[PDB]
């Protein structure tokens, strides 16, 4: 249970950073009109 | 009690997370104008 609560750390920071870095594309998408 | 607390802190980086990211959008939205 430790370690599978552990890896659901790992796969929310991941998918946070993948998150934000989608939404900074995004805003440079945005600017770039 | 202590892992179902410990996912609640989970849960609620990656929703702060997503808030601050949808906000993010929403200026350069807001700027876009």
């Amino acid at each position: 249970m430790q370690q599978q609560q552990k890896e659901a750390e790992l796969l929310q920071k991941e998918e946070a950073n993948i998150r934000d870095n989608q939404t900074k594309i995004i805003i440079a998408q945005i600017q770039s009109e």
